[PDB]
Formats: structure tokens, sequence, C-alpha cells
């Protein structure tokens, strides 16, 4: 996160920390034994970090559990990063408590203006580089299709959204990658991608939930 703020320990029990070695992205868990991601986020040997808020101090909330089975959704796109989402199951359930906590899939997709929060270990920095060792937040609206369409014409599908600041200067970055967009307890958004970070007329892209609720369901119900 460029341009937020620091969220205050376990303030957002949901956002899970991928560590393989090493923290390389965000998740939402959604039930116990479920996380959902994006799928560029993919890798093998992931270890879900649950609790978190200092990634580099064992502050003695967290639950360390390594991943059972990973599913990138069916359709998943690289070049295009369309269906940018991706489903981890646990190799045991996570103790649900105030610290480590389950966030609502979408029954409907939000409106362009509703205000969202998004979180994560991502760089803080527009120009050069600077990794917080503590969970970052940002309030950042949706973005009507017409105006991400402007921002990148012919690249946006109906899986994606775009949230945040076209005067830039605050956005998602790299290492928030497949963390939770959640606007009013509910989890609309995946941090997916964006040309640079905080940039002018290039706010952040996100995969749009609300269109994968079904395959998730589902996917749960079968493994
Ligand atoms: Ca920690």
């Amino acid at each position: 996160i460029v341009g937020g703020y620091t969220c205050g320990a376990n303030t957002v029990p949901y956002q899970v920390s991928l560590n393989s070695g090493y923290h390389f992205c965000g998740g939402s868990l959604i039930n116990s034994q479920w996380v959902v991601s994006a799928a560029h986020c993919y890798k093998s040997g992931i270890q879900v970090r649950l609790g978190e808020d200092n990634i580099n101090v064992v502050e003695g909330n967290e639950q360390f559990i390594s991943a059972s089975k990973s599913i990138v959704h069916p359709s998943y796109n690289s070049n295009t990063l369309n269906n940018d989402i991706m489903l981890i199951k646990l190799k045991s359930a996570a103790s649900l408590n105030s610290r480590v906590a389950s966030i609502s899939l979408p029954t409907s997709c939000a409106s362009a203006g509703t205000q969202c929060l998004i979180s994560g270990w991502g760089n803080t920095k527009s120009s050069g580089t600077s990794y917080p060792d503590v969970l970052k937040c940002l309030k950042a609206p949706i973005l009507s299709d017409s105006s991400c369409k402007s921002a990148y014409p012919g690249q946006i599908t109906s899986n994606m959204f775009c949230a945040g600041y076209l005067e830039g200067g605050k956005d998602s970055c790299q290492g928030d990658s497949g963390g939770p967009v959640v606007c009013s307890g509910k989890l609309q958004g995946i941090v997916s991608w964006g040309s640079g970070c905080a940039q002018k007329n290039k706010p952040g892209v996100y995969t749009k939930v609300c269109n994968y609720v079904s395959w998730i369901k589902q996917t749960i119900a079968s493994n």
C-alpha cells in the first residue's frame, strides 16, 4: 500500500500472508479451511500465515498452516490476467477468533463510488522500494467502468474493476497482490495488477470477486 496508513495489529483479522520462505502475497480467509488469493500469486509450497501484524516478529496471535491443495481458477489467463483468482485449502482448520476471522463472499457486485478497505504488506513507495513489516491499510473508492477502461484501453474485462485515485498518490502495489478489497464486510476484490503504483491516471485493477462466488462455493463443497 502506497499512501495509506498502519492498520493496527489484528484490526483486519481476515488478512493472510502467503509465506514460502518469506512473505510473497496477501490473501483472504473466507472460512476455517480456505483462503482466496490471486492466481498470479500461485507457487508450490505455500504456508498460509494467519493472525499476522508484524511479519518479522512472533507476536503471539499467529497460526502457521501449510497449503493442502492449491486451485488456480480454471480459466486463468496469465498474459491478460483475466480470472486472476485462486483458492488454497489448509492442511488443518484455523482456530477462528477475533485475531483470525473470515470474510463474507459478496451477494452482489458493488457499484462505482462504493468505498472499500484494501490492505497488505506490499511496497509503500510510488518511486523506489520499501516493504513494511506491519500491515498497511487504504480506503479507496470503486471507479466507474468508463474511467477504468479509459486508464487501460483494451485491457479491462468484466472480471476486473478499478479502485483508487485517478490523480494518483494512493494505490496498492507489488506484495499486496492477492490480498483483500473489502467493502461493507464483503470481499469484492483481489489485488491483481496495475501500471506502476500510485501513478496518475493508472489506478489499481482488482479481480471482481462477485463473478466467482458460484465457482468458490462449490469448489469448497467438493474438496
Ligand atoms: Ca508476526
